[PDB]
């Protein structure tokens, strides 16, 4: 081989009945946070870590749904694949059936329903991306722990534990559902076992990484927002979240053709395509707006 | 006797790209998908024979959710809308199903919640001849058809969406008919709901019931608003351990199905909380 | 005759540091005080002579807002709780104002709408003897006086803040009592209205009428909950253009001042929307 | 004079009859947002931007409110002094008011009713508080330009006009609350004419620095939220902004005694008496529980 990357995977999975009736008729990570679809948030999330090759893995039922919502991403710069996961078995079970999309690349793993938001979430992506060896996660105070995957720290900030959805959280730092990794994560994966649950644990690829000493720990600060898209309360919760800000600005949060425009995936003639069939709302007139206004 | 038509039409590309992935009478309000509100309107009207229109993309999803409604105790019926050319197309439509039937129109992006509900219904669909509709006083009548009053409380006018509103009492999205609707509806030219309306004025036979300020009527026409309506759904909810609109519980209440049957559609869902919800319905009284 | 009572009791440090600057019962619910809820709850069942019951430091806070009640047609007069040593010493307190007349109590902070509500008022305070009370369906019946009902509805027992409620039916903060409540609340040991509402209960003398769920009743305990009322006003006045628990309306709608009077109270809020607003219902009519 | 630092002011202003009758009872910036009231949003940024001399500016009625809550600030570290506006008659009246106090110093002015919230929010602050000549301000895209002051940008990026409330704004750039001042704002302040709305307005006092070439204009981005709290619905829009931070993080925003703590300008064992008196709500149990945590 001669020389002369980073791949991402959305986990946009079955949500099982918890959400019922509002999932009966169509899956989670379709359902809008205000204005847009929920996916269209973790998909901003990889674009603006400079994540162009993307695979979007849902169930049999809801891919064609997101293939349609989607495509195959050439519009906004984008290439975006395909793939199924035919049973609910666990966050980790990405890397399996993701095993010949990631190849021998460098990968990015973000979960469907996790939505960021905050100043310099570009820089902070940045630097995780940018190492090309081990692992990189991040950590962010919680007030319920118990629902993650849990970090403990040393005194020196120095993180040696990670626990699973433990009962009796060692600390409040909860880790957020956005993922980088080397090429070391497919085999990893591999040998994982199911856990007590039945599930390919994401904590267990992480626990593996830091036995080694390869994992890094960022901490993502009180300054950012890492909302919680898992029950009816909370994803209106996000809903107000991000109206209030978009009206407050006059500026969209997670607006894939935007961050396709500033990124220079796409170019203002593509741009303006793609503001002509919204022409009659104000998703398309923002669109418009941006081929004109300076924002910095 | 009496049927049902929820429209469910065509809210074009103003709610995208949320309406992209999926048409907006699907979008939930809170917990339960929008169309569940009107069909749970109609259901406590006493009506249990429905006609569904919405557009050619859409109509197949809501088949596809409710289908037949068997499982509710209703008989729940589909069409089409090629193209959103006004409100009073329903009856067009919806002729043949309609027959020679009474009929009710309910829109199905319009939220209703308040005390008495279930009378103030009752009242309407219970005059055999003419037509019933509501008026809700407004911040903003200038977007819906407007009802104005003479000094006697008498409807003596009703403008679509006039620039200079004569009142600020609104035509909510809740219609009841005779069997006049239907020839009313194909004599339209050019085709509006507040046109038939004004068909039934003009012949004295248009009943104009004040919805009061005690009930909410809600708007599920923008991103904002069905936000509004979501908070305000949840607020109720959660402070009431009772759900509003849930179909499950208007047709076991209305003994259109029976506690055995109300067990089964709580089985699939009794994971989450909106089956343990028709779970506990079997055992709790509820007044 | 019928007597009012506000209590408007210390909330000690629980919403601190919100609380410091100012008591609880003065913080907006939206655009209005906290206390022009139940104070307008008091003037819909037709009470006009109400008092005033708060702690020693927030006493003359409410005075100094709300003064003697003349301008709305009311006869407003306060007292102080030096120590929150229970609801029912409202009574105790309040004895002299009561007098040999009919009495009715309604926290400070809590909140009531929906149709027909005057009505459903009407009919308690009508009734004169015994007391009234109303039990609403909630999530949580553990944090409030919790109704046992018998198979045919009746009431039969009645439990403060028990651990292991009997039904999920709450008693609101919403009390009416005839000539006996003095001398129950004189004989209590330790200060609870569930005992006084016992003792009612005892005598056959209680009725407990429903509030259905059609009603909201919402509670502002908590900064989340306060937030949450706040949200569901502001969403019901956007949408109809109308104001919920402005006393100048009820005050002029009961005829308790005329025309001129509220143009007068308009007079100094004219150059914000609740000025407007008094000064648009000297013109508009709202049924 | 024998050598061997910057003050803030807070303008606590009548806000009228505009929000009556919610303001009958008491004034706006005592108002609570979400669980404290509104004066501690805008003192926490002082506080951040590491200032401890700070004068309020109120009316007269509401000077005595102000200090009860606050007092004179010792217990978080603080040195506050108060000043009365018999009248309501333009922010950049603060200055005049304020002249005793700001003596010789550098100065800091931020609006009463002014919430800031994002990452690295001290760093900004920091920036700006440390050039010691000249005036720096913030712009923020906002929806809604008209009702601020307004910054034109050349397409450099190098801010060539100022216009207050322009019916026309040149760009979609406001002027945030929130204002960095050197020794000469006091005598640019005394020049000032009255405008014709009979104000003397900030933004010709920052027109004046501008026209010096000594005036920085540091955009706020759009990953930084900055508040209004003008209206009953936004008041109500900022309220449930920070609950659902707040909530989802077990963390608070704007928490004086934790500012003052963090930046050692009070010990542990003063935390613990200021959490003792509130022990038995939420407030008073975060005190205590920041001894024991640590939080990056
Ligand atoms: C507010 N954020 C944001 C931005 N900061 N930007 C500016 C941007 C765009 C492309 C590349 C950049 F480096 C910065 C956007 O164009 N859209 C955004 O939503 S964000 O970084 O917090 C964000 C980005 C993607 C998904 C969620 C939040
Ligand atoms: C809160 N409401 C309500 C009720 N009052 N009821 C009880 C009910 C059911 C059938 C007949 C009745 F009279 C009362 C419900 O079972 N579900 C409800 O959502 S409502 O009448 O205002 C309503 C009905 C239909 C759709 C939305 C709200
Ligand atoms: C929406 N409601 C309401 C009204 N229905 N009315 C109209 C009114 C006034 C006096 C007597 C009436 F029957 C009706 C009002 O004038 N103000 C109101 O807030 S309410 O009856 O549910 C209510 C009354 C008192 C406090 C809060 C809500
Ligand atoms: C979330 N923010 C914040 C923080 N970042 N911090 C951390 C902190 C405290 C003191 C000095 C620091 F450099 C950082 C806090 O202790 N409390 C806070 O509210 S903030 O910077 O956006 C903020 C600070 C003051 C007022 C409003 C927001
Ligand atoms: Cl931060
Ligand atoms: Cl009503
Ligand atoms: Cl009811
Ligand atoms: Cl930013």
């Amino acid at each position: 081989h001669h020389h002369h990357k980073r791949k991402g995977i959305i986990l946009a999975g079955g949500s099982g009945t918890r959400l019922h009736p509002a999932t009966l008729a169509i899956s989670k990570q379709l359902l809008p946070v205000y204005d847009k679809p929920m996916i269209y948030y973790p998909l901003s999330t990889l674009m603006l870590a400079g994540i162009r090759e993307i695979l979007i893995i849902s169930t049999p039922q809801d891919t064609p749904r997101f293939q349609q919502l989607l495509g195959d991403g050439s519009n906004w710069g984008l290439d975006l694949q395909y793939a199924v996961q035919p049973s609910p078995d666990g966050l980790a079970q990405a890397f399996l059936i993701g095993e010949s999309f990631i190849g021998n690349d460098l990968s990015a793993l973000v979960l469907g329903d996790n939505l960021y938001y905050g100043h310099d979430f570009h820089e902070l992506l940045g630097s995780a991306s940018q190492r090309q060896t081990g692992a990189s996660v991040f950590a962010y105070h919680v007030l319920d722990p118990e629902r993650y995957g849990v970090v403990e720290f040393d005194q020196g900030g120095k993180a040696i534990s990670l626990e699973e959805k433990p009962l009796e959280p060692k600390s409040n730092y909860a880790v957020t559902g956005l993922y980088f990794y080397d090429q070391q994560v497919v085999d990893i994966a591999r040998d994982l076992k199911p856990s007590p649950r039945g599930e390919l644990e994401i904590t267990d690829v992480n626990r593996a990484y830091l036995e080694r000493g390869q994992l890094s720990v960022e901490i993502m600060g009180r300054g950012y927002a890492w909302l919680d898209t898992g029950t009816h309360d909370s994803l209106l919760e996000a809903g107000q979240f991000i109206a209030t800000l978009e009206n407050r600005q006059g500026l969209k949060v997670a607006c894939p053709e935007e961050i396709a425009y500033r990124q220079k995936w796409i170019d203002a003639a593509q741009l303006e395509k793609l503001a002509a069939p919204l022409a009659k709302n104000g998703y398309g007139q923002y669109l418009k707006r941006l081929l004109t206004e300076t924002v910095y």
